[PDB]
Order: C-alpha cells, then sequence, then structure tokens
C-alpha cells in the first residue's frame, strides 16, 4: 500500500491521514511533521527549513527529497506507506519515482483532495494542534470533545505560528504554483484521483478508502 495523500495546505490531509493509517497501520510519512521534529532536535537542517517554513515557503527540493529518502528506506516502510504532502514539485515527484523504482516498487495511487481557496483559509484559521500528538482540531468545524484538550491523550492544544493570515496566503499560493504541473504528472500515469474534500469528514473519508481497497 503505497499511497500519497496529495492537497492544497489545509485540504484535510493530516485529518484523513489519521483514519486511513488506524485503519491499515502503513506509517504516516508528512513531511511538514518531519520538519517541525528537526526544529524541536534543533538540528542544523531544522534550522535551515524553519526559514522557509516561517515565510510559507517550500523548503528546498534537495533537503526535502533528501529526508524522504532516509525515511522511506527504513524497514516500517517496506509494506507499505501513507506520504502526506509529498511530493509538491515535480523533481519531489520524480525524485520519488526514482527512489521506489530502485526497490522495485511504486507509487499506487495518489488521492488529491479537492477544496476551493476560501474553505481553506477558514480552516487554517480556527486550526488548532495538539502539543501531544500532533493530531488537528478545528474550533468552528471539528472541535475536541473537551475545550483545549486533544481527544487522543489529554494534550494542550496550541496555534501553529505559521496559520496566521499572511503566511497562509502566501503557503496557498506557493503550492498552488506547483499544483496543476504536478497533477498532470500523475494524472498522465494513471494512478490520481480527485476527491470531494470539501465536505464531513467522515464522507471525505468514505470516498477515499472506496480507491484504498
Ligand atoms: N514536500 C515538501 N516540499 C517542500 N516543503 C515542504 C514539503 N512539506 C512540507 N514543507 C514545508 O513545511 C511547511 C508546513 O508543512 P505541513 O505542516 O505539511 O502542511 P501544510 O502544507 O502547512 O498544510 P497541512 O498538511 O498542515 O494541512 P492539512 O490538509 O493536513 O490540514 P488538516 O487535516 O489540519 O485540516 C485543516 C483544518 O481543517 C479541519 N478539517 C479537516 N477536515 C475538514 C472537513 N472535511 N471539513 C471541515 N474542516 C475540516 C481540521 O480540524 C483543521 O483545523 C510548508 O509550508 C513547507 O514550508
Ligand atoms: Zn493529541
Amino acid at each position: 500500500m503505497n499511497i500519497v495523500l496529495m492537497g492544497l495546505p489545509g485540504a484535510g490531509k493530516g485529518t484523513q491521514a489519521d483514519r486511513i493509517v488506524e485503519k491499515y497501520g502503513i506509517p504516516h510519512i508528512s513531511t511538514g511533521d518531519m520538519f517541525r521534529a528537526a526544529i524541536q532536535e534543533g538540528t542544523e537542517l531544522g534550522v535551515k527549513a524553519k526559514s522557509f517554513m516561517d515565510q510559507g515557503a517550500l523548503v528546498p527540493d534537495e533537503v526535502t527529497i533528501g529526508i524522504v529518502r532516509e525515511r522511506l528506506s527504513k524497514s516500517d516502510c517496506d509494506n507499505g506507506f501513507l506520504l502526506d504532502g509529498f511530493p509538491r514539485t515535480v523533481p519531489q515527484a520524480e525524485a520519488l519515482d526514482q527512489l521506489l523504482a530502485d526497490m522495485g516498487r511504486k507509487i499506487e495511487h495518489v488521492l488529491n483532495i479537492q477544496v476551493e481557496k476560501e474553505e481553506l483559509i477558514a480552516r487554517l484559521t480556527g486550526r488548532r494542534i495538539c502539543k501531544v500528538c500532533g493530531t488537528s482540531y478545528h474550533l468552528l468545524f471539528n472541535p475536541p470533545q473537551v475545550e483545549g484538550k486533544c481527544d487522543k491523550d489529554g494534550g494542550e492544544l496550541y496555534q501553529r505560528a505559521d496559520d496566521n493570515p499572511d503566511t497562509v496566503t502566501n503557503r496557498l499560493e506557493v503550492n498552488m504554483n506547483q499544483t496543476a504541473p504536478l497533477l498532470a504528472f500523475y494524472d498522465s500515469k494513471e494512478v490520481l484521483v480527485n476527491i470531494n474534500g470539501q465536505k464531513d469528514i467522515k464522507d471525505v473519508f468514505k470516498d477515499l478508502d472506496v480507491i484504498l481497497q
């Protein structure tokens, strides 16, 4: 089960990932989580990634492909994996084909979660993230059971610094700059499915899960 969960910032990739991972027990590999981990280690990689992330810019492709090479070569991905927000560029996409072709494998499904820009913006305005596990809530649209506390581990919730309005606008634009030619890459190789992400979390999930089996 070699999957890519694709979508613009705030499309519900993280939200849908928890469901796919919990159901099929394949590792969730998000580049954005990895960069935040490196920032928490305070590695040099993290310090350098963070300049870009704070602007809402992409982290350079070579850096990014790097950590993905390393990560997907770990034995826990041998039987499958859920890439989340990678690739975002044609060179990332290619380097992914190549590193998998070296292992006698390929990506088998790119699930592209589509949401209009205005909705994406509303989603990243009230978003909250768990200190303990990294899961996201939304104060309006998908709140925790108990205010301020994650439903999974009781973790405190907080606001990601890049979820401010200026950085969000930058993030949507930058990522969209990459999107159509990448859809065209995957659409042409016959693995891309578009998914209406603009409805209930459970309903988006059914659409995904249809494809997964
Ligand atoms: N491959 C790469 N190349 C280069 N640089 C890279 C890279 N990967 C990362 N980077 C760098 O790292 C940075 C951060 O990356 P990262 O943090 O991965 O991602 P992002 O692009 O910032 O967007 P997310 O993946 O955080 O959003 P998502 O769709 O998972 O949203 P969620 O499910 O929370 O949902 C959003 C909100 O909506 C709510 N919600 C979810 N589903 C629904 C629904 N159906 N209806 C209503 N509300 C919903 C949630 O509760 C939540 O509040 C980038 O800006 C870049 O600098
Ligand atoms: Zn949590």
